[PDB]
This record gives structure tokens, sequence and C-alpha cells, in this order.
């Protein structure tokens, strides 16, 4: 899958 971290 896919990641995004939006910190
Ligand atoms: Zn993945």
């Amino acid at each position: 899958g896919s990641n995004q971290n939006n910190f």
C-alpha cells in the first residue's frame, strides 16, 4: 500500500 506521514 501507499503511505503518507503528515507531521
Ligand atoms: Zn506498501
